[PDB]
RNA sequence: GGUAGUAGGUUGUAUAGUAGUAAGACCAGACCC
RNA sequence: GGGUCUGGUCUUACUACUAUACAACCUACUACC
């Protein structure tokens, strides 16, 4: 088998989640909430902030996948359009990741299989875990599959240690939460670019996950940079960044907005509540009143960064750098002077 | 079995009402209209008008009775609350005529059976086609039954000719639309009063049912009240109105406005959308000008109302009269000037 | 008192329109609509098709003017931009046709009385039949004032014979329809140029209103044509209207589309459902397959067309013409060939 | 170019519809209605009825497609799945007759030309009155062509002499209404095979076409039987209906309704409001009192319908007989008694 | 430019912030919220919590001040009603301070400059850091001008040392948030009373600043009104709050508040989410299930109040204090028993 | 495969119009010396 | 006159988007050989 929507609701109230139980409970749509009569008061069981119909929006939010999966900045670069038997909720907007689903609900089902010819040019996101979705990725044409485990005749690639888990993002120890991504492209496997992964931290619960980390949130300004020999890099605006003007400058690491929040809080105001390699915060100073209209923040770790700025030649004027982080090509501004970096940051 | 939505909107589409055929369609609820997916488009099948949510009032909708039922206005004049195992749809206002049902839809239900204790003290509306309801009549406390033939040890009284059928108003032929009425208070059997019926015609679709009334549509104001000897009752102001001054002069028959609406059209505003044996209406006639504030407008067949009229023992100069209609008294205002009668009209 | 929306509900059930009675009905506001309880069941007295919110348009529509008032598109070329102390309900959008009020609700009141400082610098419409509303406006800086009789020290100006009742366009018979217009601006009264006033008919419900008009009706284009002597005025096309090319040509009064509609139905898709002087059509014959992107109808006598059409002066290739319709401009575009006149719509 | 909302209600209320002038009106969106700002007040202009955004359906109502096009039936049976480059509007649900579209709102936008590798798995519907789009047809791989005129190297299939006009069916004689459809599936171009034409006619508005259907409207049934030989195909039932049951006898020919509509007026309630080769109605005669629950209601010419039964080869008791209708297939539901034939009706 | 909803989006996808850029991008408007196509996935842009319509509340988010503004409750008190091409969002309601607008959206604009006619009776709130703003003010009739710096002619008035910043109140200092105000009225300069400004802290995020706030945190009750001579002026209930009795005693100082909250966690109900000097709240304490229906909590700088409250001149028993406070006049109910006081509580 | 023709994706060129979270310069305004 | 800070414009170097014009590559559809 039955697939209604007060069927949905009972899997809900029994157990948060739809899990395939047989029963069914009272529904009340009133606006874009639905409603549930128990011990004969209405209990509100959730709101629409989709732009779906009320009851495919619920249907598919039931039906969301609890499993360790990846964070949905990654699967968009990976290109990912639609997730096989399986729905993929992206908690930033709760929405789902993806508009159109295979054999989830017959309201916005394209196919049943994901081996029909409609789906054929669409990149299919595979899970690994469910069994016969690896048969089904060789055979697709065009496709995404994890893995925690490897596979026979494929180049495995190390995806992000970190994956979303109910909305949380966390380095799984009990759960393994590191994949392997496979992606084939028009039948012809192809390797992903050696890449740096994004960390996805939060500033509130911010955690070093390095000694250089450490270091950065203990030490004062200068003694970080002669410890590290970050002398000629900008370091002091790029990361830590400068609250001394009119508008915010540097300030586009994630570590480095950490830092000042816990000396002196501030609201990073998020026009596009998406999850992406590159975000855009209205950041506004609650000390210094320094704001800043865009303010190109990207997670990544010390140790890679300190890496990535290092690997560049800065005789050049201006340059733009291309680094491959979460599988995608990220614009880098390297605007330099005499060696010494005035400013490095993405866009997006 | 299966209760839910989709399978609701199955039987719409396949069968126009719930029969109780297994099957699942998709459903999109979008604003209170509820959409349906046929041929990868959606195709709108019912747009909420009531104070329901909007997945309860369809299925109250498809739950409808489609069989010949009494009219809204019988009911409520009987004092019916609720009905036992089905929805009376009242199509005045597209809302079900009780706010709560009996083994219908689990959100508003408030038994499974009418022989529960919470049913007590509640008239309910018993059908009489349906196998076992009369039975469940006689042991309940508190109920109104309807029977097409006769129910041993009971006196029946005969209801009015017409009864509604999917919303439209019909004196049936091959099915017997005149039912006989019972009603049992606190588990006594009471007698209903003997009463006139209306015959709830409208403007439009507007037949005569007697040869009084032919007459009255074709013959002109002076030579029907000479014909019938209404002289002395105030006819050519209570039923053929006064279309002479800012405000309309009685005009209280539904016969004297479709006479009226067939000469000059004009708009009947009803402000209260629903079905009771006293309409008013929002008269404004365009050709005059003329426009009333408040008419009431009671469809009387026109041999009772000069029945009545000639009943009605003008001595007085003003006196309220009490007539048994629909099963219920309505209080009539009459005045009468010394000589002849000025105005009679109900409130 | 009392201004609250429960008794706004209690006149609307039981006077129809907001009259000032005291007392408090039950009242349910679920999505736009305002449902009330009567016997136990929700009806509905009004949905709210305004943008403004349920309960203030609900207000404005019960507190809306019942007497007969002008058109709403003589106001609007009049340049009126509140009513005062009234609600003047715009039928054809169901949406008030000011957006502001003047001591009604307390919601979008800008001032309790039209003489306050925030009120002097708008037209604000003064009515007559009210007493102390021809000292206002006096008083008033701008304002419009219509009166039925005359006022002493202005000069009237003649309206139109009909005037909105209800919703219904009608000249009026029991109640004068025929009101005279004041204007004050910068309070100095400005008289109106003479006018020639629309009819505003409707193609269903149309009659012709003099001799000219029935012989157009009855009679073929050409003897009507040699009749009335309009030989060279293109009368063929322009209202007769030219069912033959891939577009409509002509066509734009509305008593020519009178005459088609009687011999060949059509559908006036108005992609503007609001009151105007000049009026656009998406017309789409049904005969002929011949449609018109915009097509300019304009409701005028055929009396006063001909004597306009007449009174062109046909002399220039083109010209623009200036005529003075409902109180406004209105441009006419004229072509003319050599000898005749070629097509004369407006624009 | 300039694809915006403000730009879209410029042309609406200019043109009426998506022209492509430049320019800019204010726009007000409150609930599905988008409303526009005409001399300081609110003028509504288009109120969604589908499913999708509201600046997104105003956006594809504006660009909707004015010339004469085929009817939605006709292109659903066809597969049409998207419209190259304009949007095609069925008027029968206010809603667009594709979900999605090639180059006209970026909103709903899958390609901005119909050649993109997305658009290859779909059969587009390709114009023919606009230039270059009969250059699309050929290399697209799969997609349905119509053409006025001839295409070299292509057969072409005659289609329906009505076509679609702003939701008015007509037979056009201003402008051609009988297109040429081509039909190209995966890169190979497939004749479309012979069929009968549905005339979509309606109750109110119906006037027959032929000799034949004239006798029917006027003559008795036992007459017309006669004069045209029906004898032994139950044209009493299928055609005329039987009022004299419970439930309604036949009447499965829109014809039949308008007889019968003539006589005693009923309501045909429709609970799939779509446009569609067979329609399902929800008939209640109120003279008899008679109702069926599903009534397959398909409108065909009476001459063709009269070679279509006689085509039935009654051998057998029951059988489905495919039929080419509409450029699809329609299973008929035969029923054959011993000696004669027994019901023949559409599924 | 272009000024269209599409065009508007696509600088807040872009930039946050409406800056001016050509482009656009899909847009869906859904309920109230106003979605957009990134990466082939609907994102949210915008919630309408205002009570305009939804597009007109997204263009005029997007084009709200994002430089440090003077905070909603100053331009209240000031009598500011509009804002000269800008629009000052208020996220205390999510709602724009202001109804109207002048050049920011053709929906809600009255003008497109400052100067025209119609915004003369209007407080219009004028920029000091946008070049021309200044000349403006000084032809403007009614207006408020801010200054970083100094105007010549006019006596400027030093204003908060906090001002709004994107939602947050902060003393800037890289960015100068202390601006000087003009007031103009009636086309004359009215120099300001010198007042006190409140702080406008918040339990959560509390910080003393000065040195008798960090002795009032830190030290006990009794120990603070020793060092600081507080005696004989109801310290113990007016400040630190009596949570002793069924309802609360006092406690109409946010410094009180913060106390509190850090002894004993309590929640504070506000009804009214608005900014104003003297906020209402709904205090129920956690601890001694001590609560208030309505307690006046104004913020006010510990070092201020001491100086009110030793200006008190507390000789009468009862006494109702005018004390300017964000350039308004604050009416301090204040009761005084013989021999000290009772309680000195704001209205 | 070629010619006579109509075309879609990739790339390049030309004339243009905008942008980019760094820096420099110019103009205007404000503050201080 | 100098310093600092804002509003507008230009420049530095690299790239992104939109409009028009032209060309090339990969190739798609008809007429004839």
């Amino acid at each position: 088998l039955e697939m209604s929507l007060e069927n949905v609701a009972f899997n809900v109230v029994n157990k948060g989640h739809f899990d395939g139980q047989q029963g069914e409970v009272p529904v009340s749509i009133i606006n874009n909430t639905v409603y549930t009569k128990v011990d004969g008061v209405d209990v509100e069981l959730f709101e629409n902030k989709t732009t779906l119909p009320v009851n495919v929006a619920f249907e598919l939010w039931a039906k969301r996948n609890i499993k360790p999966v990846p964070e949905v900045k990654i699967l968009n670069n990976l290109g990912v359009d639609i997730a096989a038997n399986t729905v993929i909720w992206d908690y930033k907007r709760d929405a789902p990741a993806h508009i159109s689903t295979i054999g989830v609900c017959s309201m916005t089902d394209i196919a049943k299989k994901p081996t029909e010819t409609i789906c054929a040019p669409l990149t299919v996101f595979f899970d690994g875990r469910v069994d016969g979705q690896v048969d089904l990725f060789r055979n697709a044409r065009n496709g995404v599959l994890i893995t925690e485990g490897s596979v026979k005749g494929l180049q495995p690639s190390v995806g992000p240690k970190q994956a979303s888990l109910n909305g949380v993002t966390l380095i799984g120890e009990a759960v393994k939460t590191q994949f392997n991504y496979y992606k084939k492209v028009d039948g012809v496997v192809q390797q992903l670019p050696e890449t740096y992964f994004t960390q996805s931290r939060n500033l509130q619960e911010f955690k070093p996950r390095s000694q250089m980390e450490i270091d950065f949130l203990e030490l004062a300004m200068d003694e970080f940079i002669e410890r590290y020999k970050l002398e000629g890099y900008a370091f002091e605006a790029i990361v830590y960044g400068d609250f001394s003007h009119s508008q915010l400058g540097g300030l586009h690491l994630l570590i480095g907005l950490a830092k000042r929040f816990k000396e002196s809080p501030f609201e990073l105001e998020d026009f596009i509540p998406m999850d992406s390699t590159v975000k855009n915060y209205f950041i506004t100073d609650a000390q210094t009143g320094s704001s800043k209209c865009v303010c190109s923040v990207i997670d990544l770790l010390l140790d890679d960064f300190v890496e990535i700025i290092k690997s560049q030649d800065l005789s050049v004027v201006s340059k733009v750098v291309k680094v491959t982080i979460d599988y995608t090509e990220i614009s880098f501004m390297l605007w330099c002077k005499d060696g010494h970096v005035e400013t490095f940051y993405p866009k997006l």
